[PDB]
């Protein structure tokens, strides 16, 4: 057993690579192409959907940066968005780099509002998209929404500097929310399983629980989010957790265990799962693949973002 082999777990878990398609699509396209489109997309978004506002705290963060935007000239503000498209070595770029993905989307909230205030330059009025950059939209749109926002979000974390290239940095992040009182977390029920470690998973995330959270795994454990690189070790899953990971609504709803080599147990849930920018609005066709070691501790978990909802059937 290794990661290597535990991430291929449950291979018939067809998960929504059309995602990672439609950026890699997206990444070919100009700067300019990329600032419209986002653009685009973002007024389609709004049609059906309405971003929750950031916390006062997540974008104390982004505040310096924001204000010197706003003083900025259109010309100088579409040069900084263009910079931060083209991943260019700037001031500006280098601090964003350092931001927790919740930061990136608050400052880019922001940016958008004051787009429609008319307070930071809007994308040209009779602006044209490239024939290229029109597909790529177009093939947006026939999306289901969790695999939309799921396209936007990647984008925005990765604008600015190439984070590799910074070395050691502090990171930037929301503060930490208190976890849930007991008496006040509604627990999961999942038709099939039993497993305790997997119903503290879910609980214990849905609380903001971090430090239980984090008890359930084993020391050179891995968790593996959707379409990314596993995350190794107690203390990068951790930090995962706590930057990424708070006020997730886990709904999941059934599940299958298995027996796994070296005695281990490989378990399938799916469900769904809410994130705190839109909440039940948008409710994305998740899996979980866990691979628990005999003393039940998690070796391995892969959350996918599936193909369709018929996927959530899938046993
Ligand atoms: C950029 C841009 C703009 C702005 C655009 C804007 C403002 C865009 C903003 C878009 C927003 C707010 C997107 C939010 C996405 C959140 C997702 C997909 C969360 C998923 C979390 C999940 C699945 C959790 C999963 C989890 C579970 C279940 C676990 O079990 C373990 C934890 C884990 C995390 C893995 C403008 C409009 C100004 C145009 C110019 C321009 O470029």
């Amino acid at each position: 057993i290794t990661i290597d082999s535990a991430r291929r777990i449950f291979p018939n878990t067809l998960q929504a690579d059309a995602v990672p398609a439609l950026t890699a699509r997206f990444n070919q396209l100009s700067a300019e192409d990329q600032l419209a489109w986002t653009w685009f997309a973002f007024l389609e978004m709004g049609k059906t959907i309405t971003v929750a506002a950031p916390g006062a705290a997540s974008m104390q963060f982004a505040e310096g940066i924001l204000k010197q935007i706003k003083e900025m000239t259109f010309e100088e503000q579409t040069q900084v968005m263009c910079d931060l498209a083209n991943h260019t070595d700037t001031p500006i770029c280098r601090t964003y780099a350092t931001w927790s993905p919740n930061i990136k989307l608050g400052f880019w909230n922001q940016l958008g509002e004051w787009m429609e205030q008319g307070a930071v330059a809007p994308i040209p009025a009779g602006y044209q998209l490239s024939a290229n950059a029109n597909a790529v939209l177009e093939t947006l749109k026939s999306l289901d929404q969790g695999q939309q926002i799921t396209v936007l979000r990647s984008s925005v974390v990765d604008m600015g500097f190439d984070a590799a290239k910074l070395d050691g940095y502090t990171r930037v992040a929301e503060p930490l929310v208190a976890p849930k009182d007991i008496s006040q977390r509604v627990q999961v029920t999942i038709e099939g399983i039993n497993n305790s470690t997997v119903l503290n998973y879910m609980n214990n995330l849905n609380a903001n629980d971090f430090d239980e959270l984090i008890k359930l795994f084993v020391e050179d454990g891995a968790l593996q989010p959707p379409f990314q690189r596993p995350i190794v070790g107690k203390d990068a899953i951790l930090r995962f957790f706590r930057e990424e990971c708070q006020n997730l609504n886990l709904l999941p709803e059934r599940g299958v265990a298995e027996p796994a080599d070296d005695g281990y147990t490989q378990v399938k849930v799916t469900g769904k799962v809410q994130t705190p920018w839109f909440g039940a609005a948008v409710g994305m066709n998740m899996a979980w693949r866990f691979l628990l070691n005999p003393q039940g501790k998690i070796f391995f978990v892969a959350i996918d973002l599936l193909a369709s909802p018929k996927e959530l059937l899938n046993l």
